[PDB]
């Protein structure tokens, strides 16, 4: 099963989307690619050896997303990212279920889009978000608040 990647989606969270819609184990999914434990690396946002086009090529095999596509869910060069906190923009969750980049961009705080301040944790019950590969429903793990409920939060 072969899934169309949205506007700005992360590589983890797309990671984690194609996962789920193949039931694969990121093992799994890194066995079919070829490239073994690397694909958890970057659902975790690991990149200390960047993405190799070896790398992403391999991948794009089995997604049947183009390498060049894959390189847009990361930052652009010279862009600098955090692994931590996992960030969320709940009113463009709302419009498009997904983890976006630039919420790891360690010069965004702010969504441009709907002017509001991204969250850094559930607004409700202040759990931290998963690394966006483990995104498997749109709503909070611990409080259960749907991401796109959030909206009605952000500040
Ligand atoms: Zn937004
Ligand atoms: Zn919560």
């Amino acid at each position: 099963f072969l899934i169309k990647p949205y506007e700005g989606e992360s590589l983890s969270h797309f990671l984690g989307r194609f996962r789920r819609a193949n039931h694969l184990s990121a093992s799994g999914l890194g066995t079919l690619a070829g490239i073994g434990a690397i694909v958890a690396r970057w659902e975790r946002f690991h990149f200390n050896p960047r993405p190799s086009q070896q790398e992403l090529e391999a991948i794009a095999s089995v997604v049947e997303v183009d390498a060049q596509r894959l390189a847009q869910m990361l930052p652009p060069a010279g862009v600098g990212m955090q692994h931590e906190p996992i960030r969320l923009c709940g009113a463009c969750y709302a419009e498009s279920p997904c983890h976006r980049i630039e919420w790891q961009y360690k010069s965004v705080w702010k969504c441009d889009r709907h002017q509001l301040k991204i969250l850094a944790k559930c607004p409700n019950c202040q759990a931290p978000f998963k690394m966006p590969a483990l995104w498997e429903d749109g709503c909070c793990h611990r409080c259960r608040m749907p991401f796109a409920e959030m909206a009605k939060l952000q500040k």
